[PDB]
């Protein structure tokens, strides 16, 4: 269908990476064409490494967020090296916001800092962003995408959450909302509930146990719902987020309950089938009519119905189970199969240091 959240990427301009750090390199690095004017061919070559993680309409494929990645782990191998203290260092990053439309009334809205902090916190930003995106695009009635897609959202997961942490120490100022820590926090949280919204897909391909897909549903209601409430008050994100959030917040507590009554019905407990069943028909009804513009529920929806009235309908001609109130039931249980991924660097496949010497 069509129905995850992903992330925008943010814009920057083009900058010269490469001269600024030219004029470094004459330090412990003394005469003409050595590792000093070598390493100068790597500051070539990490400002053209910027310009194809930061430069390029983009490409949402495997290539694309490789380069993204490389790129933050060399700055990451930079900084330790070059403006450590900085009484001057010429060099500064510009970056527009990924929400902030801004006011056509008077243009975009912009952060321009001197600071590696700054640049790889956009950077890794975009990464995560880019993971959001490749996740969003896979196909998840097919084994390899349910998988590519959790490794995504973990990782987006990880990464928004790592800015969250790291935004402020990382940079002069107060920056813009999209990397401020908590709409990053927000953001880790949606992605790290989509991943487990996978983990219960792939649950329900591998035709687990209906009692485990409770348990891995109700927890995925836990993770939309906090993420909701934290974007309640807040008008940040796309318009579209707070609504896909509340109602697949609904949807996660009704396959909880769906499948919940299934194991009911295996055990006999005639009843408990019809409540949960009711709750979760109650719980679809609210999103089809509430979330129309956002989710397509019928399906499941129809399938729910079908269970009720067949439940209904032998419970009332031969087994009369006294149906309960659902304060009557036990909590469903919570499972979760998801955490976000630590960034520990390197997170690219294959790192090179291209200053390693150095």
């Amino acid at each position: 269908m069509a129905t995850f959240i992903s992330v925008q990427l943010k814009k920057t301009s083009e900058v010269d990476l490469a001269k600024p750090l030219v004029k470094f390199i004459q330090q412990t690095y003394p005469s003409g064409g050595e590792e000093q004017a070598q390493y100068c061919r790597a500051a070539e070559e990490l400002s053209k490494l910027r310009r194809a993680a930061v430069g390029r309409p983009l490409d949402k494929h495997e290539g694309a967020l490789e380069t993204l990645l490389r790129y933050y782990d060399q700055i990451c191998s930079i900084e330790p090296k070059f403006p450590f203290s900085e009484n001057q260092i010429c060099l500064t990053f510009t970056w527009k916001d990924a929400f902030d439309k801004g006011s056509l009334f008077g243009g975009s809205v912009k952060l321009a800092l001197a600071s590696l902090g700054y640049e790889k916190s956009c950077v890794l930003f975009n990464c995560a962003a880019l993971a959001s995106q490749i996740a969003a695009e896979q196909n998840l009635d097919n084994d390899e995408g349910l998988k590519i897609a959790a490794k995504h959202y973990q990782f987006a997961s990880g990464a928004f959450l790592h800015i969250k942490e790291t935004v402020l120490s990382a940079l002069s100022r107060e920056p813009t909302v999209d990397i401020s820590p908590d709409t990053v926090g927000t953001l880790s949280l949606i992605m790290l509930a989509q991943a487990q919204e996978v983990f219960f897909l792939k649950a329900t391909r591998d035709k687990m146990k209906d009692a485990i897909i409770a348990k891995l549903a109700n927890q995925a209601a836990d993770y939309f719902g906090d993420a909701f409430k934290q974007c309640q008050y807040k008008d940040t994100l796309p318009k579209e987020v707070f609504p896909v959030l509340a109602a697949k917040h609904c949807i996660m507590q009704a396959n909880a309950e769906y499948h919940q009554s299934i194991l009911a019905k295996q055990q006999k407990k005639f009843g408990e089938e019809i409540a949960r069943l009711q709750h979760a028909a109650e719980l679809i009804k609210t999103v089809a009519s509430r979330y129309d513009e956002y989710v397509n529920v019928k399906d499941f929806s129809d399938k729910i119905n079908r269970a009720l009235a067949a439940a209904k309908k032998d419970n009332d001609f031969i087994y009369h189970d006294r149906v309960p109130d659902l304060k009557d039931l036990d909590p469903i249980g919570k499972a979760t199969l998801v955490k976000s991924t630590p960034v520990n660097v390197p997170i690219s496949q294959k790192f090179t240091d291209l200053f390693e010497k150095m």
